[PDB]
RNA sequence: GAAUGAUUAACACUCAUUACCA
RNA sequence: UAGGGAAUAGUUUAAAAAACAUCUGACUCAUAUUCAGAAGAUGGAGGUUCAAUUCCUCCUUCCCUAACCA
RNA sequence: GCUAAACCUAGCCCCAAACCCACUCCACCUUACUACCAGACAACCUUAGCCAAACCAUUUACCCAAAUAAAGUAUAGGCGAUAGAAAUUGAAACCUGGCGCAAUAGAUAUAGUACCGCAAGGGAAAGAUGAAAAAUUAUAACCAAGCAUAAUAUAGCAAGGACUAACCCCUAUACCUUCUGCAUAAUGAAUUAACUAGAAAUAACUUUGCAAGGAGAGCCAAAGCUAAGACCCCCGAAACCAGACGAGCUACCUAAGAACAGCUAAAAGAGCACACCCGUCUAUGUAGCAAAAUAGUGGGAAGAUUUAUAGGUAGAGGCGACAAACCUACCGAGCCUGGUGAUAGCUGGUUGUCCAAGAUAGAAUCUUAGUUCAACUUUAAAUUUGCCCACAGAACCCUCUAAAUCCCCUUGUAAAUUUAACUGUUAGUCCAAAGAGGAACAGCUCUUUGGACACUAGGAAAAAACCUUGUAGAGAGAGUAAAAAAUUUAACACCCAUAGUAGGCCUAAAAGCAGCCACCAAUUAAGAAAGCGUUCAAGCUCAACACCCACUACCUAAAAAAUCCCAAACAUAUAACUGAACUCCUCACACCCAAUUGGACCAAUCUAUCACCCUAUAGAAGAACUAAUGUUAGUAUAAGUAACAUGAAAACAUUCUCCUCCGCAUAAGCCUGCGUCAGAUUAAAACGAACUGACAAUUAACAGCCCAAUAUCUACAAUCAACCAACAAGUCAUUAUUACCCUCACUGUCAACCCAACACAGGCAUGCUCAUAAGGAAAGGUUAAAAAAAGUAAAAGGAACUCGGCAAAUCUUACCCCGCCUGUUUACCAAAAACAUCACCUCUAGCAUCACCAGUAUUAGAGGCACCGCCUGCCCAGUGACACAUGUUUAACGGCCGCGGUACCCUAACCGUGCAAAGGUAGCAUAAUCACUUGUUCCUUAAAUAGGGACCUGUAUGAAUGGCUCCACGAGGGUUCAGCUGUCUCUUACUUUUAACCAGUGAAAUUGACCUGCCCGUGAAGAGGCGGGCAUAACACAGCAAGACGAGAAGACCCUAUGGAGCUUU
RNA sequence: CUCGGAGCAGAACCCAACCUCCGAGCAGUACAUGCUAAGACUUCACCAGUCAAAGCGAACUACUAUACUCAAUUGAUCCAAUAACUUGACCAACGGAACAAGUUACCCUAGGGAUAACAGCGCAAUCCUAUUCUAGAGUCCAUAUCAACAAUAGGGUUUACGACCUCGAUGUUGGAUCAGGACAUCCCGAUGGUGCAGCCGCUAUUAAAGGUUCGUUUGUUCAACGAUUAAAGUCCUACGUGAUCUGAGUUCAGACCGGAGUAAUCCAGGUCGGUUUCUAUCUACUUUCAAAUUCCUCCCUGUACGAAAGGACAAGAGAAAUAAGGCCUACUUCACAAAGCGCCUUCCCCCGUAAAUGAUAUCAUCUCAACUUAGUAUUAUACCCACACCCACCCAAGAACAGGGUUUGU
RNA sequence: UAGGGAAUAGUUUAAAAAACAGCAGAUGGAGGUAUUCCUCCUUCCCUAACCA
């Protein structure tokens, strides 16, 4: 019985974050429902979709979730993204995946309240 | 260590040169 | 096989200094001692920091310890 | 037919009621049960711990004076576990009963007896007629295991299907527990009978009552509330604490006793050697003679000796020449009782029938042998989707542009979620697939997806994990599913060869063929040469011509293990057939998973009411046993086995043979225990009797049982006590005065005997006998096998045996290590080098009326070391102790060095430099001293890892936790000369025992059941029991030890447990 | 030992190893990092953690301004401090006990084959063997002999690995005793090759009937050494065999030395000492009756061979050892007999190859062509073989039983 | 962490001086009415904490 060695690799024991899409294409969401969670921007917020401080995407309106591909124009103040687009060959357009909520209900209705 | 010179009255030294198991 | 420590001038130590050794001079008839001068160093490689012997990392050499119970 | 079986009483339990309490005479706290004398001692003083807190450390309910209620409230608490009031409230109360037991129950109880223990203390078993036994030839019978009547016939979990037929044929791997998985060679179990194990709240559910109320004050209430039904086991540690009991064993001590021949020396912890004490070595023995013995051999035996008697020290302790010894057979700390039903996440066990549902992501945890939450699983309830899935849709960065997934209408289907209430599972195996670790090893380890297994059946030889197949019954129908192993191998050309030229160059030589360049040309045809060869050449081939139909294939290679190959066989008759619990068929249908969960029934018993040859509806409960190394009893198996016993003849008078270990007596112990008579009860055999009943008996002079007061007295051992010389300094003695006229009581007295469970080869003090005047018998009979035991003798050799000369024989030499010596120790595996010890040294203490001590520093106590001889070096920084102003102290705890260079190499008188309290000094050294190591050399042997003497840096020797020499001593360890021998070469013969046979008597462990073969294979991985073969009428007796993973002891090694205990400690 | 990122885990989520890599236990800027509140996420439970519309109050009409940048950057309850707000652990064993280390070989109990040591089994890295390949060595020459880089198989003796049976026990080294088996043969037999003249060797094929020594030191298995031998084989059998033995070693309780430790005590160390039970129920077995192996001497022969030196084989003869089976005349132990140290007997084959003839293929060719020879045994033969006289007696027969004799039953 | 106290030349003292160390040299820092009055901060000491 010879004495053995030991592994020099510590840590690495974190559990899965359980991130990803919570509401798939066509699903009905109420306002506030989290649509997806992510560590980096895999899906970008579209129409009526808010983005949390932790990049969490949530519904701003009640409706149907839709995923589309759209042209990506960064904010002129986002230095890193602007540096990329300026170095692109002319004629080249960046695309990204966006998630939207199509509002299902109208903001309200006018109802007869009195006959004065 | 060897040879060679330099050195000495001649040497030694020194310097320089050469070639099982429970 | 596992573990801890160390590496500084040619030599041996210190927190970039002393000691001698080495070279220079003086004293001696000459040598030593002595006196006055002079030079010389942070095992290797990589990185942090404006700056690293002094913060970390791997390798080499060496040392010390353990390597058991039926 | 035996053994047995059966019984209904004895009494007992729980309540009620009631307060309770004895007495002849005599004896009884001293040694209890003892007629009768001078004393004066006197009682109180907090429970602890197990356990719970998942350890444990504060803490952890224990009637304390009225049931209920307030209330598990206030409050307390590692604010944890758990503990827990009061104010206030306020009831009933008629002993003579029982849905209690009925001889393993109920009290332990026929009895606190027998029996066990020194003691405290522990503590049984069992009986059965009838009206009458002054009816006893009575009261029938049938029933457990075990046997008998009546042994057995190839073959195999002992049966099943069957059959004319018991067997023969075919099929079939006991049971429980425990596991991933057990025929397993894993656990338990000889068998029978009896006994022997699920206790309850919180909620919820079900069924009644009443209902915004319910309830027979308290409580609850936004349909509640009241009542009922229905769920929560048994045995087991090592421990801990309290109070008693123990020093008749043993350790040590106190008082007063006893023993020690002979010889040598005559001085002796001196030698030889009895008694006596001890226990070195070997054999025997190992449920024995013996819970430590016997035989031989050994150590001691005038001393630190051995030993009888009484007394002392007691468990948080004693005692100890320290062995963790010994303290009543078992002491890392006694025993008993109690706390106590200690606790156990650990093993084992857990009792009627039938059906149903039912296999598993993970998280935390002093946690991974367990728990809680999730998940899965079960039941009840609610109302609404569940599952399968169409498009569309879900990322860039990056190398496998993976198999897929997610989402999802339709559709095919019938589930799903939610509410209420719980338990169990949370120690996992193989296969396919994607990977990781390892060795692209594992029946290996780790994740993922799926399957199977832990449930069925068929198949793959046997076969958990592969294939086929699942839903349950009957059938002497039927169709099928999976389902059988194929292959066979290496020929090959014939014929012929002149030449520019030995091409050029290089080279000693290079001539087709060491290298470099060219590679042209003669002959119809032949490379300025493709393979050999020659030192260079020669020489043999191939590519050429001619001859001429070689008319090639151009794909490939073996083998070996251990008990014995392994179905038998077969190349030839027409695609089929066989084959399940699948499916069909006639009839029927709840009727094949562990843990767990739901449900339907039910034996017997008691009670209410029925019933009335053994029942019904209900209510109850000590309500069901193929398993706990279970408890008690009975009887088997081993087994008529192991083992045990009586000297001979005779007229039972006596005599003979042989032992003598003794023997007689006293003390202690014991208590009628071989005397008579009468019984046939019996001695490990036997009708004499030690057993039963009765009747007798031991007679004091021996011994025990003693003494008026007060004061006073007592320097001068003993040893033949005389010479002589001692130390350890000793067992023996009065007087004065007063008082005192009396007599022979009382008790022990036996034996073949005590302590050891026994009629035990053991233990057991003293006197005398010293081999006997006393006391005894080794052989039940026979035979004369093996193996075994105890002896005797042995050719030639003489340690060649062996770890070792163990044992035996003979009887001796020299040396080494350790310890000075005599002595002491682990009673029962160690007798030693361990302890003690004379000697030496350190430390403490200036003193009296209970040890030390009736002592006083030349003393006493606490320690170290270990006579003597030579010695005991350096260090006080650290720790300790002492001392105080620094400090002192090692024969206190302890310690006592590097790195680099210099005489060729080894080495360094030497030199540099750092460190320290000091740097290991003298000695000794391959050691009983870490390895290296069988170091080197001399001696020893034919040969030596042995032994002796040296050399040694031992970098881990070393100086009172002592170093080194040396006399004497040693059942210490090692070596050796000589001799001796059956130790051996190499065994043999005889005797005794045992043995075997006959007769009597008659155990133990063990035992699931057995109808109890061998081979290969298989398998929970080593098969009498499975597969394939082979073998095979039946049954004794004697041997053997290869297997039955043989018996015996719940492995002492190892790990685990929030299990113990002893010891040490900063 | 807690936390985060990446791979394993390629595409929703999840996913382990004492697996592979890299990090964290802060820092910086704000000071509305103010208040409040729909709807959601969630590390597979809980605890904890995460994102947020609207609204209030601010800011604001220049600020990718509105839950700050940032991946992790962290700690429950009780309790303590504090007027309040609020703060407090490398509680890092990081779901955290308010506070507790050693040692036990003097040990104990409960369990575990859920887990080690022995053996089996699995596996074959390691170990051993064979073949393939043709570099190299062997003067030349690959293949007499040896052999690199590699390749393909086999073996199951080593050291490991795994943890499947066994811990209500499968007794652990070496030796004694008795051996069963494999052949990968050490000796003896039969053959091919040789860098084989001969004598000796080397290598390969075949052969497991028979055989395979005694001693000094060591506990040894081994190893060294002495002396022999035809040879002193390699292995398996629970590293065969302790209900047959042994107990030197190893591995309990005593003790010493060196070393470690404050000590208790301890060490792969060394050293002295240290209890080895069992009456056999079952299986199996208790005359495989009887063919023998080997060395040496003489002779062949100083022949064959060879320059010499040296020096055979076959046949023949003799004498021994061992083994097996018997026996007692003598010797010896002994004495109506049993014994050895004495005497007597002992018998067949071995298949690897070497050669003819002769086809496929009109030569040739020893032929998994037909065939011929070396070249083979029904292994030979041997032993055993007739039986109610049998009460009893005797016995060279024997445990009992059985057997022989009794014409040897006063 | 809490308070108490303290800070003079490199060092240690005095009431702006001497002594040592190497003619230089100082009133820890900031603010205020100046070593000498007060306050905050730094460093250090003292004393008590450092629990959960
Ligand atoms: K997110
Ligand atoms: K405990
Ligand atoms: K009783
Ligand atoms: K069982
Ligand atoms: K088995
Ligand atoms: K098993
Ligand atoms: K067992
Ligand atoms: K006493
Ligand atoms: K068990
Ligand atoms: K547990
Ligand atoms: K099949
Ligand atoms: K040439
Ligand atoms: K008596
Ligand atoms: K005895
Ligand atoms: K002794
Ligand atoms: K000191
Ligand atoms: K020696
Ligand atoms: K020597
Ligand atoms: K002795
Ligand atoms: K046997
Ligand atoms: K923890
Ligand atoms: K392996
Ligand atoms: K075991
Ligand atoms: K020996
Ligand atoms: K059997
Ligand atoms: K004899
Ligand atoms: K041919
Ligand atoms: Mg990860
Ligand atoms: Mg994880
Ligand atoms: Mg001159
Ligand atoms: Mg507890
Ligand atoms: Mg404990
Ligand atoms: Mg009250
Ligand atoms: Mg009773
Ligand atoms: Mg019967
Ligand atoms: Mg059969
Ligand atoms: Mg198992
Ligand atoms: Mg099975
Ligand atoms: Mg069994
Ligand atoms: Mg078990
Ligand atoms: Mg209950
Ligand atoms: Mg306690
Ligand atoms: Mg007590
Ligand atoms: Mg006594
Ligand atoms: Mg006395
Ligand atoms: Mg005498
Ligand atoms: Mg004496
Ligand atoms: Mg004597
Ligand atoms: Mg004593
Ligand atoms: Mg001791
Ligand atoms: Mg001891
Ligand atoms: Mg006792
Ligand atoms: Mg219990
Ligand atoms: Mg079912
Ligand atoms: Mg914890
Ligand atoms: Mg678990
Ligand atoms: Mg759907
Ligand atoms: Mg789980
Ligand atoms: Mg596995
Ligand atoms: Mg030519
Ligand atoms: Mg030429
Ligand atoms: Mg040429
Ligand atoms: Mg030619
Ligand atoms: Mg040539
Ligand atoms: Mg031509
Ligand atoms: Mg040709
Ligand atoms: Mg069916
Ligand atoms: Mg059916
Ligand atoms: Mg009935
Ligand atoms: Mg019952
Ligand atoms: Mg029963
Ligand atoms: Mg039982
Ligand atoms: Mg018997
Ligand atoms: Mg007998
Ligand atoms: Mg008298
Ligand atoms: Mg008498
Ligand atoms: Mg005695
Ligand atoms: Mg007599
Ligand atoms: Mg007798
Ligand atoms: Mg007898
Ligand atoms: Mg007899
Ligand atoms: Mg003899
Ligand atoms: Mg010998
Ligand atoms: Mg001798
Ligand atoms: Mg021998
Ligand atoms: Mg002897
Ligand atoms: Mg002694
Ligand atoms: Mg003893
Ligand atoms: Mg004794
Ligand atoms: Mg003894
Ligand atoms: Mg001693
Ligand atoms: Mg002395
Ligand atoms: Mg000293
Ligand atoms: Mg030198
Ligand atoms: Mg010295
Ligand atoms: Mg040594
Ligand atoms: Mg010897
Ligand atoms: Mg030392
Ligand atoms: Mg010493
Ligand atoms: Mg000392
Ligand atoms: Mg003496
Ligand atoms: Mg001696
Ligand atoms: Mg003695
Ligand atoms: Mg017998
Ligand atoms: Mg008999
Ligand atoms: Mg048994
Ligand atoms: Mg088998
Ligand atoms: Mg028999
Ligand atoms: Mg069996
Ligand atoms: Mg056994
Ligand atoms: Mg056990
Ligand atoms: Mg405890
Ligand atoms: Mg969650
Ligand atoms: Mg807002
Ligand atoms: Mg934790
Ligand atoms: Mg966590
Ligand atoms: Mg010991
Ligand atoms: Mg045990
Ligand atoms: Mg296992
Ligand atoms: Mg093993
Ligand atoms: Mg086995
Ligand atoms: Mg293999
Ligand atoms: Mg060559
Ligand atoms: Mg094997
Ligand atoms: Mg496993
Ligand atoms: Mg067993
Ligand atoms: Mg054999
Ligand atoms: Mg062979
Ligand atoms: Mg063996
Ligand atoms: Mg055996
Ligand atoms: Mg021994
Ligand atoms: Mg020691
Ligand atoms: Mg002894
Ligand atoms: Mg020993
Ligand atoms: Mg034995
Ligand atoms: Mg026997
Ligand atoms: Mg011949
Ligand atoms: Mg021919
Ligand atoms: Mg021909």
């Amino acid at each position: 019985k010879k004495s053995g060695g030991s592994s020099k690799n510590l840590g690495g024991k974190s559990s899965g974050r359980r991130q990803g899409i919570k509401k798939m294409e066509g699903h009905y969401v109420h306002a506030g429902n989290i649509i997806a969670t992510q560590r980096h921007f895999r899906w970008h917020p579209g129409a009526h979709v808010g983005v949390g401080k932790n990049k969490c995407l949530y519904a701003l309106e009640e409706g149907i979730v839709r995923y589309t591909k759209e042209v990506y124009v960064p904010h002129p103040r986002n230095t890193e993204a602007v540096d990329l687009i300026t170095r692109l060959p002319k004629g080249a357009v960046l695309y990204k995946t966006f998630v939207h909520v199509v509002p299902a209900k109208p903001e309200g209705t006018f109802k007869l309240v009195a006959m004065l």
